[PDB]
Order: C-alpha cells, then structure tokens, then sequence
C-alpha cells in the first residue's frame, strides 16, 4: 500500500516477482566454446616462426573473429550502462591484447629482416638479447661461429626476434591465465 | 580444426629449424627418422 501524489488516500497494490533463470548450454554451445577456441589462437602468434610469412594472417584473423562475436554480443544483451557483462569484459580484453600482439608481432619482424647492410647491432643488444635473456629463457642457442659477417650479424639479428618473440610468449600466457582466473573465479565464489 | 591450427603452429616451428638456432635431440633423430616414417610407410632417400 502507498500515497500518490495525485491523491490523498492510500492506494494497495499487489506485486508479483518472477524470479527466472536461463538454462545456460545454447548460449554455452554457441557463443561461448566458440569464443573461447579463437581466444586460444591468441598466443600461437609468438610461436610462429618469422620466415613462415603468417605471422600478421594469423593474428589479424583472430582480432577480427573476437570483434565480430562481440558485435552479435552487443545484439543481445539490452544497452543499460549500469552494468557489464562478464562476458563483454572478457572478449574485450582479449581484443585489446590481441592488438598489442598485432603492434609487438609487428615490431618483431621487423627486427627480424635487419642486416648489416641497412642496421647496426648496437653493443648491449647483443650483451642482453643474446647472452642474458636467452639464459634465462632455458633456450641456448647453439656454439657456431660463422666466418661471414654478414651472414653473422644476419644471423644474429633473427635470433634476437626469437628472443623477444620468446619473452611475450611466456608474458601473454601468464597475463592470459591471471586474467581469465582472476575474472571469472570471483564469481563462481560467490 | 582449432587442434589443427595449434599442430600446425607447432609443425611450422619446427620446420623453419636450423643448427644455428635449434640443437636435434639424438630421440628426436632416432624417432622421427628411423620409427615412425618406416611405419607410416614413407621412405627417406638414402644421399649423404
């Protein structure tokens, strides 16, 4: 029972809650297995090698596909902006990092294709990208030494893209563990 | 096939190795090049 301002007695109402739940396996089955195995291509792009030429196919692919799911995303869920969906958080934040893969993948094989003839290997790069990280890394690059010095420092530049390439390999796989669990776990415990 | 894409990934780590980058295991050689390709029926030519 409550007052209205139109009027000066007390008006009762009865209100019926229908409290519903959505059986969560067609949206399961269609949007989200879906979407979880083009967020598995993710990382595959630093394990590519640079001479293979599929690099940027491969990641533009995925960035596009996530785009696209969460457009029809957008198509069903209402356009209030009190809240957003745990679902729209996580495609979301997997298309910004798809596209830090894009500009690093970039990046990477462009220091790939660098010879003698156009760069110059600065002194600490081949102190930290050849001798320290790579130890790191539990990757050992094998003892050879080549009398070319361009076919050397050639050399040595690809395996300077296999290192970085290598660093957010194991970057990415890390931030794209903690960000999943540390998303969607809060919530299953309540 | 997204299974596929991640194999493949893998195979074309692989075939783009070189020793000045990548050392071969001696099971890696012993496998793959004595095992399996008599099993799956594919002959290596025998150059040196």
């Amino acid at each position: 029972t409550r007052k209205y301002e139109c009027c000066a007695e007390i008006y009762p109402d009865i209100t019926y809650a229908f409290v519903i739940r959505r059986l969560p396996l067609f949206y399961t089955i269609n949007l989200i297995i879906p979407c979880l195995l083009i967020s598995c291509l993710t990382v595959l792009v630093f394990y590519l090698p640079s001479e293979c030429g599929e690099k940027i196919t491969l990641c533009i692919s995925v960035l596009l596909s996530l785009t696209v799911f969460l457009l029809l995303i957008t198509e069903i869920i209402p356009s209030t902006s009190l809240v957003i969906p745990l679902i729209g958080e996580y495609l979301l934040f997997t298309m910004i990092f798809v596209t830090l893969s894009i500009v690093i993948t970039v990046f990477v094989l462009n220091v790939h294709h660098r010879s003698p003839r156009t760069h110059t290997m600065p002194t600490w790069v081949r102190r930290v990208f050849l001798d320290i990280v790579p130890r790191l890394l539990l990757m050992k690059r094998p003892s050879v030494v080549d009398t070319d010095f361009e076919r050397s420092v050639k050399e040595d530049w690809k395996y300077v893209a296999m290192v970085i390439d290598r660093i957010f390999l194991w970057m990415f796989i890390i931030v794209c563990l903690l960000g999943t669990v540390g998303l969607f776990l809060p919530p299953w415990l309540a």
